[PDB]
């Protein structure tokens, strides 16, 4: 176990200041609805929580790109069939625990409601509460992911605006290695809802 | 002393809101001149003619137009005075309502432009008008790059300008309208331009 | 431990200024990368390039620039940090150096680049090195609607680069510059855009 | 920390039981391996293949299955440890599983494997990896002649193995799985064989 | 950044005492000199500081050899044309960076005046206090240069015998690469003046 890496994946500060979950909406939802305590409890794989990374990837390349809600979660989108509304922030780890070999940099960024989808340049990706991270963090990289709106829930029909969470390829791949081998580094992505995630309304599935 | 309430700022979307920005202290200290926020009578207009009608919003002001290219969101009150130009010969008087954020168009008469709160001034009054435009909404805060519904200040010509004038010109009375933001007007997220 | 005093910010422009204005606080808690600050080293690279070189101002921010349309002047430091992107097995070091106001062109040789105040940091280093771009001038305050010479930062090849690579490609090692105003940087002057 | 509340050893069986049967002392202070306890990964196995998986029981331990010849039953959890041999340079992660005593049989993909209460070790950990095997049940004791459905643990590779190979071999990653009874392991009934 | 490295560079002790500098020339000397107090901060890189070990090279080969003066030093070479004279010690880096796979070890010996210049055998520089040290040390080895001498102060006219600073390969540069590449160690070496350090005697440049 060589501790030649990069360990230094600790707690980094986000400018970013706690937000309210299910506090708000539960004088205007209709009912008490608390879902599963032991789903708050493991983190487990997004149903689109697989990429990788290839030295043939230029700088500016998505990674991914994903809103939050409960299709971050396998327990939370069977849940989402039951009911029309969700409020609450959700907890987000990134493995990238790359060989001993390679080198790079991704920054992950925290996009807020209404910003034009698309394009999003390398440039004005740093302008948002972001993480920068190596490729080499043994220990996998916790993030929270926030439940900025203006409204006081989000119902479960995926067109209302909610914050996304992109991956852009800060700095491209590459790989130090002796001979003819050049790693393709496969990161994967586990959530799990924070203390303040619930559901709104009883519908038949 | 206009019948409202006072409607909560930052107070509202602070819990929703990821950041709360803060405003140059030194741009509640000056009065803008509002776009479209000027108008002129004649003794030829005849009671009932809506002088000028604007909405709520950043667009109100040059600085807050240009600051919410970073932002996205806003919420706050505004604060509007009114100046005229009048001599002590004047006669004439023009109601300021504050029409709330729906009831969407038509033709307002005088007898309708009274019920709402509004403020009768007169015409030959000297200082500034002041008054508040209020931030009424149903939803937490509003967003800078979409224009929706808000609060709108109208101006309407209540009792008919009664004045002389040599041979030229006919003697209009020439108003206009300035702003500045409240005490709790705020943006909400920063963003790149 | 870099061999420069402090200098005076707001101190020294506020009796002869007729505002200071403060920026957004939401705004020093973010790194934001400058235009024109990166680069790549490959093996190829001989000791002596010139990396970047980039002035001190309010166009090294995306946020200070679209502010500075509003304001007259500024005056503050910056901070910048940079990061590399090298594994633990690479070899080759790099001086960067804060280059005074003046001393204005020519053929840098590393002879020379380390006689400035400068931090000669490796390619193995994993925590992003941070220093300061401090405000040296000779008027109180510089105007946003004119370009004139402040300190650079530059980047030189001090140790070139010993790594391996299998066939493909040439393992360049990328680095980045990003950048944030200090606790005293302000702008001057409101004035309409 | 696994996500599962401790499980009623002997303290469930006693009442029903008629007797309840130590085991020897030494027997819990070695571990010893299981059948098809054993596996190894290549740089050719794409990420999804079940490495192990195999059930709780007597069945796991040399000693218990041959003391299980003279009772009648069982009940206990079991304390496995994981060895792999890998060195500083590689790179992948393997995921092991609690599988509930039901759930039949099926394809199980990445996706579904993280979904139970597991350990996601990496392949470059020096000290073996211990973790419990729970005794979930819904009789009061197990039959020893009578294999029913219990706890099984499995293995999936959840991230593929990148490393080096000079030509020959492959460099294959072995993986060792060796357990010892906990310590509410208890028979139930003396018997003859 | 392994650590697979040897930063055992810390200060060592080397036989030598400490020696007077400007504090014996003050006397003899016919006026107040002080040089600027900000060269005494930084330490820059020698006029005659680049140096490099090819693995084509055997054990003997003088990396540099260098006598004690203005000579080390830009700032100090620029002001010895106003000077005609110096006392004092001065500091020197020795950055030997080498790569994780490199091997072997210099020697920084320190010869005092009159020894008879030239071959230097390998086997008579251990016989000097000296410095051994690897390839591969990170933080840049420091060490004292002193001025030994049996005069008040030296003439900036180089014939002075002053003392001398002898860097030899002790063993042959290897590396362990796994393939077809020996990396080449690129030495540097900077200096600043101890706190000793003057010039006696204002003259036109």
């Amino acid at each position: 176990s060589g501790q030649d890496l990069v360990p230094a994946a600790v707690e980094q500060a986000v400018p970013i200041q706690p937000v309210a979950g299910a506090a708000l909406a539960a004088p205007a939802a209709g009912q008490i609805n608390q879902i599963d305590p032991w789903i708050f409890q493991n983190f487990v794989q997004c149903p689109l929580g697989e990429f990788s990374i290839s030295p043939r990837n230029t700088p500016g390349e998505i990674l991914f790109d994903l809103a939050l809600g409960p299709g971050l979660n396998p327990y939370l989108a069977h849940l989402s069939a039951m009911y029309t509304g969700w409020v609450g922030n959700m907890e987000v780890q990134l493995v990238l625990a790359g060989n001993a070999f390679t080198a790079g940099k991704v920054v992950v960024a925290l996009v807020p409601p209404y910003f034009p989808k698309g394009s999003l340049t390398t440039a004005q990706i740093t302008c948002f509460p972001h993480v920068m991270c190596d490729v080499r963090t043994l220990e996998p990289i916790q993030l929270p992911l926030l439940d900025v709106r203006r409204v006081l829930w989000h119902a479960t029909q995926d067109q209302e605006e909610s914050m996304r969470l992109v991956c852009m390829l800060y700095t491209p791949l590459r790989t130090n290695s002796p001979g003819d081998e050049s790693f393709v580094v496969s990161g994967r992505l586990l959530s799990k809802p924070a203390a303040d995630f619930n559901f709104v309304y009883l519908t038949p599935p």
